[PDB]
């Protein structure tokens, strides 16, 4: 029950489902949403993968009260992930929306990164993806900060690509998948491939840098 | 007659003049356009090229009637290009605008990325310009579904510097023209050349990349 | 007088002071202004930078008059610096702005490119960093026509973070340079080392083209 | 005929055989080839792959008589292709040797580039790998003199990895071959994978601006 | 009395002294290698450190007895360490060496990566290193083999910078640390950081890549 | 009279020359020797460019005594360089031998970087061109030893294509600059441009992280 599943027409949906915990991500959490992706891109039933949270929140990070180490585990896919951000997306929350090819947001949702106010560096690829995504002024006021940024200055920022009142979020994001659907498969396949391929050509040094900052600060830490 | 040119005030305009296929690029058109630039960058009378096309549309693509192996032509250019969108710009289309140094659109432009649906991968720079030019979440969304982008989006995005009413369109290319036309030269053409090579550095991996992929496409669709 | 400094709370304020030569760097005032950078790395007291001019203007760019191999001067730096641009920022004065990590806008500030008008290419990194923060497009049409990018086009474009009122312009600034200094600043230190490591890598290529291209093109004009 | 093929232990060994033509890559010859690399990729009985020629020469390069704009059509392969270079191996020969990953040689080995004697540039990757494998001094040295390298001056610069007397070649080959398929496959393969796509993110700028070089080479010679 | 640690005039020796397990690296060792370089870089009496094993084997490789997921740990260091190979240097402990700035050898040394023998990929850097430092083929080969490579044919292939008769090699590898710390060391110093640097820049897309192959295989030996 | 100049069958020999100095490159030497390739560049009478020095030194590096921020000033050419190293090599003119596209040596050769020992960090490309032509290990080695690399050593590593007994030089320079003559010239020239752009893509961002090791050192130096 803490990741929910539904399949359909081509289509798998993801549900971060711990709404009690602000869909934090426990260790249990993790291997299931990760291993749900792997077997998402295995199944040939699946085109497109829609990941979203149980409201009213879309991911809070990790659950940092059960935990440090911690590897990034977002498998290569072929095939879209649409994130259907319908609430906060904090922190490693955010990271998982940065990880999505494509994001639409609720007009409830709102972006934060608080690595720097909770002591940690990322390890999920925030310090290339953000300023990617946003641009490198808005990623280090975020980072910086600590600061919210609302749906509407997602959507100035291309952070998203549409803002949606709430109750049409799912929809809004279904008719995107079913667009792509509709398309020839081999082509989104192969094209998306390549997309990945041009895109980790570029951010491959950078997430380098990332872990080995991360590692760097975790080993400093250990001088207490 | 299937492509226009004028020259005027150092301003050379190239206008895709075949509306009855909604400009799509022939052979012909191929050969005289892509020859038109080279003839441009020889021209010691040109500082600036325009390029637009007859209405409706600015370029509907390739004619694929007519036609695969598209190989890509934009030369090599010391002088800046300037696309006035008078219309839809789909997929090859879509590639010609994405060439462009400078963009300005007519609130009738639209960008269109259908290459997925008419099952064919790009070869003349999508995956590496749209990306660039409008954000990887956009240029996904677009080249995955196929939807058309309008104007306004596209000036949110940054694919287009401006927006002006249609019968402004070419006045608007011609006064950013004039100012160029109106500064140092050397300056001018010394500065574009940095600008491309500081590009080129960033693109050419990403250009390698989507012509592998294409090829790779093309000869597994050869298992038929 | 030429250089005002201010230390508040853990913030360094630096004011370009010329207003009567509308904040030219001249010699004595790029000695004292990067100077003044490399001071606040090493003192410990600091941890966030602001950067601003005296009224109406933010830096009219070098003093020509004065002088050219102008070569780059920002020094490595592991603390933010947040630009407060308050009027025009142009040539060199806009490097100055696109080397900040966070850039606050007043309704007066203002953004131009004269290189090319004036017959310089950049030394300080315009050709690297304009594209990066406004986007190509943008970039080429501000460098080559010279034109002014308004404030308001300046958020839209991604250059600014956020556009004030004239008077609440060092506010808004210092309100985020507070939630900086709130935040851990090991981590605030490591993350910004981080983010300008990965940025870094992606841009020395394009800084040492620019570089090259700057020295061919004062050699050349040594055909005089 | 012109393509002889054995598979034995795991080892795919493929012979250009146009002797009296001096394994000349003509077009039926480039369609085979290119198409039994492919098969060998996809035959799940082959592990390693052996390319050689029958004697005297490797081969002599691509038919020119029978002839450009050449295309590059070494395939993606997972699996370990090494080069039993019999003899001369000349402009597209030596591409196809330096294609290998592995690369054994006779005594009767010889290495040259021609591309420039015979008023060519090259498509399949010499201006990036011959500099890789022999170093820029000796690959630049190669590529304008036209000069042969010789078989032991290959082994000091690095292109190959042994030399044996003529009637060892593909005993020698073969051992190595078989020290492979006594490997755990899942590692080879997964290894080799990897290798090819360190190798290629940093090949691919090289083999974008080699086409693009070529390309422009081909169209100013039609300026006659 | 698994690590040995002495320092004399400026140089700091480390010796793997497990010569009973080969000088395997067990998770003891590991914690003090890698513990002792972090500390040699913060000991402002050391400018050279020296790495070694007690004879006959310089290291076999990690302790696989005892043990996976296995994260680099050599820290970033502005001194000089050069790896005096006095016997076998095998998968993990060939990482170590390619890890050095320079290496000399003994006779006695010789070189093996056995990853695809024992079903593990490389997690230490050996994928980009080893082509790095002996070439393409030479590192396929070794790889794909498990061959030993003699200290003669390490010579010849650049992996070592000197090879000595087995008693003189400490005092060689001291010559060349007395050397270097009769230098000037601030600008020994810089001029390694800058090297440091400068090859990250160049190593790192393929590190990353490298540590998502190693990833994703274990996660796919978790079909099991 | 401290540069010659000779000008043979489409060859240009430039010898540097104030061998009471050991051709330190004073001030003087410098502007005739950068100036000197520049106009073999433009001279269409010129092919082949050959540099070498007056005996018994090739060039003992920059005049430190008459001297520091001293700018890299090699041109771009689209004609090959070959290096005639008659003797020494010293720091500044080890840099001038790197810049070369090819090396023949004298069995007088020698090469050395004292930057280390002077305590000056490399402007001119010693810290990227070195590992990148006589290996990573080597260059370390010789670049924070000081130590000299012999001719036969020079051979051995790559970082020449031949030795000849002394007298031979020059005739063995023009013997492979007449091969180079008597190809097709357009064709040279297509292909050395084409490897510059593939090599200065690769070096580009070393070259700027070197200058900016330099620009720190110099800075730092200047806290005295
Ligand atoms: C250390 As994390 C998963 O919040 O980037
Ligand atoms: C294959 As095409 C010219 O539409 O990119
Ligand atoms: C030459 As400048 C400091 O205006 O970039
Ligand atoms: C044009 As060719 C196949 O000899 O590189
Ligand atoms: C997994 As390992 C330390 O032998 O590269
Ligand atoms: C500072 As120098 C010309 O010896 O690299
Ligand atoms: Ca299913
Ligand atoms: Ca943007
Ligand atoms: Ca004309
Ligand atoms: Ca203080
Ligand atoms: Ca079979
Ligand atoms: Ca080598
Ligand atoms: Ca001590
Ligand atoms: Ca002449």
């Amino acid at each position: 029950e803490i990741l929910l599943s539904n399949t359909e027409e081509r289509v798998r949906t993801l549900t971060l489902n711990r709404p009690q915990a602000r869909n934090a991500l426990s260790a249990a959490l993790r291997d299931r949403f990760f291993g749900a992706l792997a077997d998402a891109e295995t199944d040939d039933d699946v085109d497109v993968v829609i990941i979203t949270g149980a409201d009213p929140v879309f991911c809070a990070g990790l659950d940092l009260k059960e935990l440090p180490d911690i590897s990034p585990r977002w498998p290569a896919l072929t095939k879209p992930v649409i994130g259907a951000i319908n609430g906060a997306a904090v922190t490693g929350g955010l990271e998982l929306a940065l990880y999505c090819d494509i994001l639409i947001a609720s007009e409830n949702a709102r972006f934060a990164d608080t690595h720097a106010r909770v002591g940690l560096l990322p390890t999920w690829g925030l310090s290339v993806r953000l300023p990617q995504k946003v641009g490198i002024g808005l990623a280090r006021r975020m980072s910086l900060t600590g600061d919210y940024l609302s749906a509407a200055d997602a959507l100035r920022a291309g952070l998203v690509t549409e803002v949606v009142p709430h109750d049409q979020l799912l929809g809004a994001a279904r008719a995107v998948a079913a667009s792509i659907v509709g398309n020839n498969q081999n082509a989104v396949r192969a094209l998306l491939t390549s997309y990945h391929r041009i895109d980790d050509a570029q951010t491959s040094a950078g997430l380098w840098q990332e872990a080995m900052a991360a590692r760097q600060f975790r080993t400093s830490g250990d001088d207490i």
